């Protein structure tokens, strides 16, 4: 099945400005949530779970038709806390009601990761909203108790190499694990509302040790009061990884450039763009336009 990318009638670029704008003043009102975290990272997290269903073999899941609204896909196990993200851009929606799903989910998490000082994210409207039954099946998303071969093989399916994955897994600088929510507890690092390449850092620089926690898991802990998962962990078990892992660590310019060409690649999987689409769009931060 072939999606076609078809642009909101009559909207233009100021439309979705107006969008993201909007997004970016409740992200800076709303900032009590998580324990005065905010609503940055699970918005990231929403973007790319609602993308991350896609399957390359045969055009299944993906962005496109915005299918986190039906209660198959919400209720989702791999899901839990989302609906925080979901609750958070209600009201986004229902001032912009023009806006497809799709388009919002994707660009909650593209004004997030701009708001939160990381890089410039170019972002292409015509997400086109489809039916309960095109929503996928749960068990898509990868688990976090497994091993590099694991993440190597699950990414193929998303159409992401290594240095593809290596880059998009930079955003667990962001936020926390959540015990009740998944069976990890635990931030990756400090600045967990700043996106910043700290996640390759901590990985090389703590001294980290393999601890189990309240719900009798697996994790890496640190002395400073971090973590990290053992799919994370396994980015420094494998050489190919690793010498990514480095290359990060010691070029924050190159991280964002590399994050920005995944993170946009993650939202387009699945999507084709006619030849006459208009080009992707660059918004301006709160702060570009003095608001
Ligand atoms: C092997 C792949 C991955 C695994 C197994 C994985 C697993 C996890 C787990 C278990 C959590 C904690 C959920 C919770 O308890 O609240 C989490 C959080 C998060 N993940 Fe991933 N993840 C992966 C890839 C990614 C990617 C590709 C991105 C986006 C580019 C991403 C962004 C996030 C963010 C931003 C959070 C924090 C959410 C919050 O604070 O509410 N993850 N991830």
């Amino acid at each position: 099945l072939v999606h076609v990318a078809s642009v909101e009638k009559g909207r233009s670029y100021e439309d979705f400005q107006k969008v993201y704008n909007a997004i970016a003043l409740k992200l800076r009102e709303d900032d009590e949530y998580d324990n005065y975290i905010g609503y940055g990272p699970v918005l990231v997290r929403l973007a790319w779970h609602t993308s991350g269903t896609w399957d390359k073999h045969d055009n299944t899941g993906g962005s496109y038709g915005g299918t986190y609204r039906f209660k198959k896909e919400f209720n989702d196990p791999s899901n839990a806390g989302l609906q925080n993200g979901f609750k958070f851009l209600e009201p986004i929606h229902k001032e912009f009601p023009w806006i497809s799903s799709g388009d919002l989910f994707s660009l909650g998490g593209v004004t997030a990761v701009q708001e939160m000082q990381g890089p410039k994210i170019p972002w292409r409207c015509g997400r086109v909203d489809t039916p309960e039954d095109t929503t996928p099946d749960n068990g898509r998303l990868p688990d976090a108790d497994k091993d590099a071969d694991y993440v190597r093989t699950f990414f193929q399916r998303l159409n992401m190499n290594d240095r593809e994955v290596v880059a998009l897994m930079g955003a667990h600088a962001l936020g926390k694990t959540h015990l009740k929510r998944s069976g990890y507890e635990g931030p990756w690092g400090a600045a967990n509302n700043v996106f910043t390449n700290e996640f390759y850092l901590n990985l090389l620089n703590e001294d980290w040790k393999l601890e189990k926690n309240d719900a009798n898991n697996e994790q890496w802990d640190s002395k400073s009061g971090y973590m990290m998962l053992p799919t994370d962990y396994s980015l420094i078990q494998d050489p190919k990884y690793l010498s990514i892992v480095k290359e990060y660590a010691n070029d924050q310019d190159k991280f964002f450039k590399d994050f920005s060409k995944a993170f946009e690649k993650l939202l387009e999987n699945g999507i084709t763009f006619p030849k006459d689409a208009p080009s992707p769009f660059i918004f301006k931060t709160l702060e570009e336009q003095g608001l």
